[PDB]
């Protein structure tokens, strides 16, 4: 099994598995059942921001997400992710579909690291192109011909289908942590547009890091967010 | 008076006013009694290192000094600057002597500030020039022949002196916050060299974030390390 | 008289001091007579973006400005600063209005220096603050509740008159050379929006690098762009 | 056959295939026949930088090559990069050896690429890791034990070997040049050491940038640089 950190949009409260009864952010240590979480006032139809961020000398990993003009929802949950990640890791985005739908739209992603022992990896996308050489778009997931990232399936018309799964992995594998080192730290942010025509769209889109042979879990759709295989 | 964020590397015990009974890492708040304290295992003679990080959702600020070989001293602590510091600021180095005496050598001096509402700041000094317009130097600070920063009186031989303070601002102000701000943060890195003829050398060096119009207080000498008008 | 480099975004041909017949980017070295011209297609109400970039190994100082849809327009000019700045310099950003006028409104700046012998300086604004303490605002220059910089007078009701000279330097000086340097270099974008009523709008947007207490010459109005105190 | 950009730093003049008779510095545009050389003033036993830079505005790729407390030399050539390589390229160093040898350390390298249509890509060394999952070794490549990159084949007591080839690519291949884009820029910078005990050292040090498949072509040993399958 795959090792997770992720941090979660999530969309659709599944209440049975450990969600709060309310379209939350969340951190996730090596299950879907956030460690810690809040409450995410969502509004469909309108751009997002997270920003996510982490060092190891705080061990502090925290996000936030915003919209233009709302007021912004934030987390955290101090953790060590020398102890739960490995070394080499690749970073990625994942968005679910199940019973419920939405968009799950990608419009910019960028990723900072950097490791002192000073050695660091950045990226940052804007448009993404039609052919991205530099990703690893795993199951629904592909660019679209405003290069934006759909990471999970869309008519052209607009329209979201359920039951589907995509995730995006940058390319390159990324050295989060060293024996040597004094500090690693990580930033990451991603906006996103997310349209429902349901009522109650669902299930959400993830930043996360994983082990570099990371891929899609089966039975990992909707509420398991493409990330684990099982609910634990 | 100025308000005052630092973080102290306090190479002197002053027991009668709170430091613990050895040279440490502090977090200073709008005071000299630092609200969290590390034990530093001091190298005189050899070049160290400090990071310096904090954002504000994650609401911490933390510190961790390194030399090349041994193992390294952290220290944090949890805490709102936009509730302890002006929304415009200048970034610095201080450091002082007094009856006992060190050299306050800084190699280098890096900083990054951000601010989302994305607005950046991003200095990075590896060699500084002899007349450096781009620093406020206040006391005794100057820069030398080898490019360095000395925050305190070095004879023509080398050799440092008592009674001393310097500090050298950047020379823009750094907007580390605003009210539709969803979030903010900075990091700093610098290099230093302490060298002493003293068995118990002092006082010691600071990164400080202040009000712009930040000024050495009198009698801020010694063990106030160029930043306090008081012990409170 | 300063010295002044620039970049300049000339909406106005004023033929009797050498502009080609219609609007254009020119490169400035000393005098407002550009070195280096080419045709530019405004597009009056539509946001520009403007990027400028030098280095002292390929001694090239060249600009492009582009619409987002319509093709850009470029050019180049060999030229060595060093020899034509001193070692420090301020940055900044310029317009001005005469008989003919219009808005020279900048939504957003950034600036990169390096010099490697490395030293850089980065700097960026999505947002101008209601008091940008690290922007020197000289003449008619001012910031909106928009979060714009209008480097001319613009009423009330958001009409520019003539007669406005405006510029803004970043706080800091700029070390742009050293002797033992290897290689100087920098970097600079921004996206400006140009209204105007005039039939013929004018006089235009620069860029400059300048001697550090560079003013506001008098008589630089219309079409010296803010920088020139005549037309030699 | 590969399309190959590159800049040598070549130690060993083959005056039958276009060298000058001397050690020097050069651009390579799909031939080993430089289109531009400079006279490089070599320090065996001396850590050396190279700077390399291009943008498709100035359409002038440059390199300057220094050492500590020497003249530097430079070298240019104007050249539009978008008719010579393909959208995506991977970007990497390499090194020969032939009859006769030198060392081929790499202590640092970074590289930063920008598309403008701003997406970019940054990576910065400055210890290689054991296992360096974000380099492809090619040929005789290998990190050591001071986490320094070893192009071509060395003893662990310092003795280089010849008729060796290694190369080193960055993990994820790179987004040099689109249709839409308005500036395509990138800047790499990489320190090495170069020993020998040979009166006449070979054969030298090469950054370069290819189609993203590009592998060591056979018989590219010695004077080709690992780059080129013949001297064309
Ligand atoms: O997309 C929203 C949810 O839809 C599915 O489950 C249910 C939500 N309401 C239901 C009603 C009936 C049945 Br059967 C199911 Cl599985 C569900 C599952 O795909 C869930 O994992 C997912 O979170
Ligand atoms: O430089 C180290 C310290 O030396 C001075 O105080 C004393 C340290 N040991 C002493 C012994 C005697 C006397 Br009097 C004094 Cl003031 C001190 C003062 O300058 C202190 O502020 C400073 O921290
Ligand atoms: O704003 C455009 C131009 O208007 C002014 O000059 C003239 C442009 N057309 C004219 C027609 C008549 C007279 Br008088 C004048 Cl000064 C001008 C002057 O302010 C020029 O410097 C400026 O470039
Ligand atoms: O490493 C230096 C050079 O050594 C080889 O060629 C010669 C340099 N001097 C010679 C003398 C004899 C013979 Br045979 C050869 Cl191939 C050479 C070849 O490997 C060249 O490509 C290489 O540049
Ligand atoms: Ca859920
Ligand atoms: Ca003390
Ligand atoms: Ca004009
Ligand atoms: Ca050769
Ligand atoms: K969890
Ligand atoms: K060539
Ligand atoms: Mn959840
Ligand atoms: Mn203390
Ligand atoms: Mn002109
Ligand atoms: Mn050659």
């Amino acid at each position: 099994a795959d090792t997770i950190v992720a941090v979660e949009l999530d969309s659709y409260p599944n209440t049975d598995i450990g969600d709060p009864n309310y379209p939350h952010i969340g951190i996730d240590i090596k299950s879907i059942r956030s460690k810690s979480t809040a409450r995410w006032n969502m509004q469909t139809g309108k751009v997002g921001t997270v920003h996510i961020s982490y060092n190891s000398v705080a061990k502090r990993l925290s996000a936030v997400v915003s919209y233009s003009g709302s007021s912004s929802t934030t987390v955290s949950y101090d953790v060590d992710l020398n102890n739960v990640l490995p070394e080499w890791v690749r970073v990625g985005l994942s968005a679910t579909t199940g019973l419920y739908k939405e968009t799950n739209t990608i419009l910019s992603w960028s990723f900072t690291s950097k490791l002192k022992t000073e050695n660091s990896l950045h990226f940052s996308f804007h448009k993404f192109s039609q052919n991205p050489k530099d990703l690893i778009l795993q199951g629904d997931a592909f660019t679209d011909s405003d290069g934006n990232l759909q990471l999970t399936k869309v008519s052209s018309s607009g329209d979201p289908q359920g039951s589907s799964v995509g995730r995006a992995l940058f390319y390159a594998p990324v050295h989060i942590w060293e024996k040597s080192a004094v500090v690693a730290s990580f930033d990451a942010t991603f906006t996103f547009l997310i349209k429902s025509p349901d009522r109650e769209p669902a299930d959400g889109i993830t930043f996360f890091i994983a082990n570099t042979d990371t891929s899609i879990p089966s039975g990992s759709g909707g509420r398991l967010l493409g990330l684990f295989p099982d609910a634990n």
